[PDB]
């Protein structure tokens, strides 16, 4: 049997999880007070 379907579903779940990671972690590359911290650094 091809049983496929038992393989990709820890995959099914890990996309949901990869987005969870980055999404909390997004938060914190994306903050505001970012663009006064990178403006000293990149002047």
């Amino acid at each position: 049997s091809k049983l496929l379907l038992n393989g990709f579903d820890d995959v099914h779940f890990l996309g949901s999880n990869v987005m969870e990671e980055q999404d909390l972690r997004d938060i914190g590359i994306s903050d505001p007070q970012h663009r006064r911290k990178l403006l000293q650094a990149a002047r």
